[PDB]
Formats: structure tokens, sequence, C-alpha cells
């Protein structure tokens, strides 16, 4: 059955709760973003109202084949009414179309659900600053002080300079970027833009990108692999064997590969700065691991919560074991004692 952390008190709303069949009482199902864990259980067979951003609606329609009658897209940064209750969707700074939702309850309680998010100080001057928030449903993916990472912009700058140098040294090198879902598009779009190229990709991936409301998209991406010097492949193919295999497929049009694996955190964040990063190399193929995160670091999460000063926190990630919950509650109390709320 649907856990309490996916229910919004004193409404018939749920959030990211599609895997439990019909939820008793639920009149509106919200979807924060188009990642399989969150949408799990949604298909062309679903027949209840789904509320979401315009981008998330495009994906539901075109990728999952959810029937149009059941998709209720809402604009961002706009007060809307859903089944008699005031809501606002805000940018989550996660993947394309990902939202946080602000719910103004009839009794006067205010609840923020972050979805998945990468906390940023620009969120301190949104509609959130206008009133007190009593309860916070929080993306606790990286809620532990070891989880540090560079800014998105540091990582992109590094990727850009690396790619530009390699292709100027060898104009027959191919650049490859690994991917498994939506998110982290700036990695491959920034590399292509410094090389004067479109990004080549499969038909399924191109169809996905065509849903994302990216300006001038037709000028940036193609299904003609031949004509492009940046290619997208599934993350699972980003290894020496998969990359040599792909190089054979391209018809001797390239004689070297440089590949990027955008990952979350891995243990080497605790010493290395982005400027120290060096690739793994076997022959004419080099692979760079780059920590491009679309989740809050510990410090980013802490700052946001200490600003917001919620009366209660409800974790939405790593809640499956008592040890994790206990650990997280300890950090929430520290933050509250330091900041005086
Ligand atoms: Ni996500």
């Amino acid at each position: 059955t649907c856990p309490f952390y996916k229910k919004i008190p004193g409404t018939g709303f749920t959030v990211d709760a599609f895997q439990y069949g019909v939820v008793e009482g639920c009149t509106a199902y919200f979807l924060t973003h188009f990642h399989s864990d969150h949408y799990a259980g949604l298909s062309k067979h679903f027949t209840f109202p789904v509320y979401c951003s315009e981008i998330t609606g495009n994906l539901l329609k075109n990728k999952l084949h959810v029937q149009e009658q059941y998709i209720h897209p809402l604009p961002l940064d706009t007060e809307c009414i859903v089944n008699g209750v005031k809501v606002v969707l805000l940018d989550a700074n996660h993947c394309p179309g990902a939202v946080m939702i602000l719910f103004y309850l009839p009794n006067g309680t205010v609840i923020l659900h972050t979805g998945d998010f990468r906390a940023d100080p620009s969120m301190e001057r949104s509609l959130l600053a206008d009133q007190k928030v009593h309860m916070l449903y929080l993306d606790t993916t990286y809620c532990s002080p070891e989880y540090t990472f560079p800014s998105q912009q540091e990582v992109i700058r590094f990727a850009i300079n690396t790619a530009f140098e390699a292709v100027t040294l060898n104009p027959h090198a191919l650049v490859v970027c690994g991917t498994y879902s939506i998110g982290k598009e700036k990695v491959f779009l920034a590399i292509a833009d410094v090389l004067g190229s479109k990004v080549g990709m499969s038909q399924e991936k191109y169809k996905t990108l065509q849903c994302l409301n990216i300006p001038e998209i037709n000028s940036l991406i193609t299904t003609d692999m031949c004509s492009s010097l940046v290619h997208l492949l599934p993350m699972m193919q980003i290894n020496f064997k998969g990359l040599q295999s792909h190089l054979k497929k391209c018809g001797g049009k390239y004689n070297q590969i440089l590949a990027f694996r955008p990952t979350g955190w891995t243990h080497s964040n605790k010493f290395t700065r982005i400027a120290d990063v060096i690739p793994q190399t076997k022959g004419n193929i080099s692979i760079y691991g780059i920590p491009y995160s679309e989740h809050s670091s510990y410090l980013e999460m802490k700052r946001f919560v200490q600003w917001l000063k919620p009366q209660k926190i409800i974790p939405t990630v790593n809640v499956g074991t008592w040890k994790s919950r206990s650990t997280m509650e300890k950090y929430f109390r520290e933050w509250k004692l330091e900041a005086g709320y």
C-alpha cells in the first residue's frame, strides 16, 4: 500500500505514487518528473487524472502513450486550483520538466514537496520566500557530509576544454557521451557547440529529446550518425569493448574515441578536484568519469533547509531502513539547533 510520505494530508492528492494500483481516496495523482522510479506503474492503461509540467506531459503522451484525456499539464510559477486546492509548480533544477510542488491547504498549512531537486540559492527568491512553509517533503539522496561535488558549470567547462583540445589535436577523433534517461543534456550540448557539430543519436533517444521544449533543438541534434562528431550511446556501452565495437560500426570515419561517463558521486570526490581529473586509457580510446550531479550536495541541501526553516521534515529517499532514517533525523536536529528554529 501507498506510503504516508507520498500522500498530502487533508487532500485526496498523491505524489509519484503509480505503482500501488488504485489508491483509496485519491482524486489527483501528481508526477514530479519523468524518471522510471517515479513514474513506475503508469502506462497507456492508466485512467485517472495526472497533474505535471508541460514537458512531463509531452513525455507521458509520446513515450508512455498515456491517453491525452488524463494529462493535466500546469504552467510554472503560476497559482492554479486543482480540485478546490491552490497549488504552484516551481523549477526543481533536476532534469527537464522536473518540478517541486507547493500545496496551500484549506486549514492554512503550507507544504513543499521537492520531488528530486538540486537545491540552489535562486530558490531563496522564488514564491517560497513569500510565506511560512510548515512541512517539507525532502529529496534526501545525498544527506551525509561526505557527499560533495563541483558545480555544474565547473564540470561543463572541464568537458568543453577537454573535448576541444582532443579534436584539435586529432580531427578524426569521435566524442561519445553516455546517457540512460533524461537529464544531464547540457554535457553533450555544450561539447557539440564548442566543436561546431550536431549530436547524433538513436531514433528512440531523438524522439525523447524532441519532447523537451529546448529552443532551436532541430539545429542541435540528428539521427544521421555519419554527419556528426558527438554521439550518444547507452551508459552500458561506455567501456573499451563497447567503444571499439562502435568505432568498427562507423566505417573508418574516425580512428580515436574520447568518451564521457556522467555519474553521480563515487568515492574519489573526497580528494580529487575537477582540474586534477585524468582518464582511463586503452589504446586509441580514453574514458573520463565526470561527477555532473542533478541532486543537492550535503551543503546545498543544508543551506536550503536552514533558510526555509520547516516545522517538520518528511524524507522521500533512503527511507527503507531504520538505520538511514535514524541517521537522517540526527542531521535534521543538528541543522535546527544551529539555526535556531
Ligand atoms: Ni530523478
